[PDB]
């Protein structure tokens, strides 16, 4: 019986990282996680089974067979940056954090430099997807490595259609609540 991941469409910072993690898991091990929707700003952004705290890392550690690339210390640093810094809508702070990631991606396709993306990439990509402030910073401060890495991952439906998946599912949720 699958784990359940609840994703909240009225969360002011949408749990993209968590959702993409789950998409990766089910892509490689179908029916591992059942996705459930809520649409209420007075509810957790995401919940794995009954866990509301440290949800990303709980998916990641639960499905360790899938998230099997990256020294865990090094993955944690970048997951921390995404969850503690890249989601925060502060221009100066976001500028600095984006510079750190840009420098990291200078000689690398993915954050930790494998052929495969890792949890580090999932967390940072999700964080930036959730944060509307970053687009212009990335452009105007010429974080072109971030730009190219973000576009690369965006062309992968697992990442780039997560928003559309969430918004069509929420539409169908409203349509079902509204049938007479």
């Amino acid at each position: 019986m699958p784990s359940t991941l609840t994703i909240n469409g009225k969360a002011p910072i949408v749990a993209y990282a968590e959702l993409i993690a789950a998409r990766i898991v089910n892509a490689l091990a179908p029916n591992s996680i059942a996705i459930k929707l809520v649409d209420d700003k007075k509810a957790p952004a995401a919940k794995l089974d009954d866990a509301t705290e440290d949800v990303f890392n709980k998916i990641t550690s639960k499905f360790a067979a899938i998230f099997d690339n990256g020294d865990k210390e090094q993955v944690a640093k970048w997951v921390n940056l995404a969850q503690k810094e890249l989601v925060i809508k502060n221009f100066a702070k976001l500028s600095q954090s984006l510079e750190t990631l840009d420098s990291q991606l200078n000689l690398r396709t993915f954050i930790l430099g494998g052929l495969k993306y890792s949890a580090a990439d999932v967390a940072c990509w999700g964080a930036l997807r959730s944060n509307g402030m970053c687009g212009s910073i990335i452009k105007n401060k010429v974080d072109v490595n971030v730009s190219r890495w973000y576009t690369l991952l965006e062309m992968d439906p697992i990442f780039g259609e997560a928003h559309d998946f969430l918004s069509k599912s929420l539409l169908e949720l409203k349509k079902s609540a509204n049938v007479g």
